[PDB]
């Protein structure tokens, strides 16, 4: 559990969340505003080239509900109808080539863009649709300056403009280019027309494409869209010296108590649980799981594991160990091997239990459990646990946390312990009483069989068994590592083990 | 079954959408030049400029029983300015500059089509295209002089040969478009352009003034093969009643629900897939329900308690305040022991705690919150108004709501401990069940430690049992072990009295 | 364990990583250039319509520190004042309508672009940052031409160019277009004034509009940025007839000892794709690969359909599904000589009470995966498309027939996929009639354990290799010391069933 947290970053190490499906429901007020193109021809004056239609760009600032929000938008045309009207071959009379008017068969585009959250970084939409009210265009009065003579006035023309489909467009400019929202819109003429007064030409639905505005400074409708588009999670498109911070640990130093210990390694303290509580402060929270893992898969634990899968299996398939390398007892295993008397062995036979205890082949309390508890304790309590900090952290704590720790594994009532400082025993279950300690056994026992965790090694087992005598059911689970009878000790107040564990604090400080 | 619980808890942290594609396609790229002419004042001998445009074409051509429409657009770059000038006089020839291909000159070809492989073409990798060479041959330009003579430009052929290709846009005044951009080199041939009445030929080159010939168009085939990202949902182009009504639907379905096959269910390892692979029609290309369910899970009334529980035995193990300010019964605080808010308050308080020994595996039996589990997923698979747009927060809900009376057990040397949530609480014996003076200040310490196990068993209906349907002591012993060997045999035995039990279950899982 | 590995991957299915957040930090030596349009009115030539300012294009390829770097830059200027000189009314007299100048309210925007991976997909930024140092730009002598009278030059000016914010933009052209940074200079006037020369104009501020360069081929101005932006975790984006033979080769070499030893670890995702020698894009996409066709399979979907029947045998009771069932009542579980046929039916799922966690012993799948790791560490072919479905080839491929145990009583029901049937005690081996309707009921919730040490196998060693009382029951319970304290005690008749074992986790 507290060492399954551990196998966690291990095997969620694959995973070294940062897009998310935002929905967006805001109301707009679309200002456009028409504009003509008007080309005169040269000579005397009465003969004009074209007049029709520009795309123009309009940006305004306008009141939402307690908020003052920029706009821009760009109105265009489309399918419009070209007629022209000519009453002479002579440089005398009124002739306009071509000129653009707008019906049923055309359609009315507006490009909307404003700076919200919402077209930040636009540019994947789905669910798209909007309610959009219909509005009225009516042209104005353009008075044909002529250089002499009378001087026809294109007046009138109204049309109703009803919604549409919409779309995504881009709004190219010289500054800027902006993925924007098209909104189209269709044509529904209207009662008044528009007639060039002082000519022979009345009476003809549309628009014209001389003074659309009307003097207006705009046409505004309003709308409301709602739509879901992606976006990154992070929405927004010095620490420490090491060395002080184990000084933090060194002030962090002894004062975990022990019945609350003991109850904190006895739970599985899963991701969740364990990045969330602490230090209850972080806006980014950009997957600090991962941040701490692309770390601890990098050390020395995480490539000894590795190399333990690697001589596993390649030994195991077809290769031959180097003449250094030895198996001792029974046949070749990196669990049972001499890298390279009898206490340096076993020594080393130790310095792979670690690895047991970190590969579910653990029976007991599973020390690495304790570590990851001091770890959490450690790391609530503080508060130079900066998330670029962590990493390299977690890593020093598991690399640095009881380097010299026990073994022992159990066969028929005969116990055989072994640890790192180069102790090796052997004891009898019922009455603790040495033995002569049985290589060739001991290897071929801990190679299969389930490995203990040694926090009751021999030499505090033989003076409690002396001194506070122990009953079977006792000396069984302090065997088994029971955290039940540890913890009735714990309270029991036994200061033979209560110095152990200070000593199990003293040697997981750092 | 609560492994569904655990390994949310476990993967909230994760808290997908795109997707690698690709898209192995045939085109045909029916392309097409432009030439910009500017011609000089005077009497129009005097040629400005003759040089090359940006060609656009839009068009619609028949795929394999498919209609396409398509969008090309033409261009060269490096050509050379050449210029040719009989004199200085206004009535003279002059071209004052005019461009010509050549083999260090590039042909660059933008293509897009409304097909599938374009609508949200952004990213785009393994890009590569299998083009055929073409020829392309000058046409017939001639030069209107107001007066004299009429110089035409006819000739030149130039092959070009495919190259490289790589990503472009393809601006408009309507339209912006994603496209893949074909280059192109070139290759000399023997067809050289000329000048007819004027002292120029015999030079390679492909003019300028009309390379199109007249033709319509120039036609290419080819195929190409990419690897792009999209979003998953392919969709990117082109609650108070309904809660209730699925709470009536639960509260119709919970008695139909069978109870041998319920206990069968509850000891399976429903992972994520398994819980989630078996819906009704897996309706739509459904997100990632594991976090849709999850970012509503962990904002809630157990992920919290989760929280405070680990923050109230962090701060209690970092300092003494904590667990000397909870206030417990005595003999330990770690922080289990609390009584927030006689003996009955104190043991409904501590069941409130013991709701997470659950999932946070300090249990040895049944494991109740699995029997909500499985509830839940029989619910859900045989219901037709659960959509998974509403699923999220009904997982929750579920779980922070069912069976909120529930009660837990504790043995020890032959002595049973019960308590609830409800303010019950019987001590008893194994063997020869017989209600004792229930032992504060003991049922919690051994609570604390010592697994705990679920009251599905409860002490009443175990009596009544005991009584009627007298029990001998290993079924007894795994009964209190809550087993379900036993547990199902009873239940094909048809014991009422397990029945009516595991019936008041469903009535409270009813939601 | 072994089996936990495919059952962790069915769990991780949800998950079937293609973006990151990366951060870049390189220099730059911002290389720009002024440009100005002259406009000239019609007339004698004395009179100037407009001198202003206009986006300025460069295109150029510098050394950056070992890398030779393609880079473009855009000049701009805004909020530019406009100023004005009028000699008179007259086509004689040198006037100009309106002329740029620059001035502290106004500003300079650059636009810069590089060939290099920042420059590549940029498209979403964030965290940005950046240090420049300020720089001095003058003007140069632009010779007013005067068709006749002196010769007015436009000479002096200087400014001061200080860093500003930075933001982004798209430089776009008739060939390209460029997702470019802009960089972003507020402007303070210098000592030396801009004045043109014989003219009644002198000892004012600011930039001239007119020969802004100087003459020069360009103003260089190093600087750094830092930023996070968004990028495709493969750094790219801007032909089984010859494996199953490599798998029988290598089926047979693999060893029994140490593969016993190795198939009791919980080989997690990290420890079964480390020692892998995986390839850029393998180790960084190996795992969702492989499950992506982990989840398309017999063994995927049969999992998923016993879990639809019991949550249908668990709902329709009222119309419960009337199929078959031997024993006390529909489980689902159990759903079908006819005896050996339902056993085989029932061993096809007892193949899930395997990969469900509902075992005790050496857990068959544990042993084909375990085969698995050792095999695809040594083949030389094991490739990134490649390696997906052969993991589930494997799965589904290794052990097809396998048979299990059930223990009541000191009375043990064996079954197998073969259609044969084994009851017998444990202590004196002797066979029974197979109680069927009854092992279905135990089977059913009762634990299984795996046929490893199969009666025929255990009956063989209980006659030649006689055997005590716990080694037996351990074997029964399919214990790994004993099986390996076997297993060193060289027994021919456990090391050939292990052999066999091997050779039908062949492929
Ligand atoms: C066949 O395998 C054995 C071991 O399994 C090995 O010693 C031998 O060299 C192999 N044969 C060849 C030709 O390599």
């Amino acid at each position: 559990m507290a060492s399954l947290i551990y196998r966690q970053l291990l095997t969620n190490s694959y995973t070294v969340s940062l897009w998310k499906e935002m929905q967006y429901n805001r109301d707009i007020t679309i200002r456009f505003k028409f504009a003509s193109s008007i080309v005169k021809s040269g000579g005397l004056g009465y003969k004009w080239s074209e007049i029709s239609f520009k795309p123009a760009n309009y940006q305004y600032t306008y009141t939402r509900d307690g908020e003052e929000v920029t706009a821009h938008t760009t109105c265009s045309v489309n399918g419009m109808n070209d007629f022209n009207f000519n009453g002479g071959s002579l440089p005398t009379d009124f002739v306009i080539s071509r000129y653009e008017v707008i019906k049923e068969n055309s359609y009315v585009y507006v490009d909307y863009w404003d700076d919200s959250q919402a077209f930040r970084n636009m540019v994947y939409v789905r669910s798209l649709a909007a309610n959009l009210n219909s509005v009225i265009c009516t042209g104005g009065d353009y008075s044909f300056a002529l250089p002499v003579g009378q001087w026809p006035v294109m007046t009138g023309g109204a049309v109703s403009l009803h919604s549409a489909g919409v779309t995504l467009s881009t709004q190219f400019t010289d500054f800027v280019s902006l993925n924007s929202l098209r909104f189209r819109f269709r044509l529904t003429v209207e009662e008044p027309s528009f007639s060039i007064t002082r000519t022979r030409v009345s009476r003809l639905y549309g628009l014209p494409a001389a003074n659309p505005n009307n003097g207006k400074e705009y046409y505004e409708v309003a709308g409301r869209f709602s739509l879901i588009s992606l976006v990154p999670s992070n929405d927004d498109y010095l620490e420490r010296q090491l060395g002080e911070l184990r000084e933090e640990f060194n002030a962090l130093s002894q004062e975990i108590a022990m019945s609350q210990l003991i109850d904190l390694a006895l739970l599985p303290l899963d991701m969740f649980s364990m990045f969330s509580g602490i230090k209850s402060t972080i806006d980014a929270a950009k997957s600090m799981a991962t941040s701490v893992m692309k770390k601890f898969k990098k050390s020395g634990l995480a490539n000894s594991v590795s190399t333990l899968t690697d001589c596993l299996s390649d030994a195991a398939s077809s290769i031959s160990r180097g003449a250094s390398i030895r198996s001792v007892g029974s046949s070749a295993s990196c669990w049972t091997d001499v890298s390279t008397s009898i206490s340096t062995q076993t020594s080393t036979i130790s310095r792979r239990l670690r690895l047991k205890e970190m590969a579910t082949q653990t029976e007991g309390m599973n020390f690495d459990d304790i570590s990851a508890a001091v770890l959490k304790t450690k790391i609530d309590r503080s508060t130079q646990i900066s998330p670029n900090t962590l990493p390299d952290i977690v890593t020093e704590a598991s690399e640095k946390f009881i380097p010299n720790r026990a073994y022992r594994v159990i066969n028929n009532d005969e116990v055989f312990e072994a640890g790192t400082d180069g102790r090796f025993f052997a004891y009898r279950v019922e009455t603790f009483d040495e033995i002569p300690f049985d290589v060739q056994k001991f290897a071929d026992l801990v190679t299969d069989s389930p490995v203990i965790s040694a926090i009751i090694d021999f030499k505090t087992l033989k003076n409690l068994n002396d001194n506070y005598g122990i009953s079977r059911q006792q000396a069984f689970n302090l065997l088994r590592s029971d955290p039940r009878v540890l913890r009735e000790f714990i309270n029991q107040d036994n200061p033979i083990i209560r110095n152990r564990i200070e000593q199990l604090i003293m040697q997981c400080r750092l």
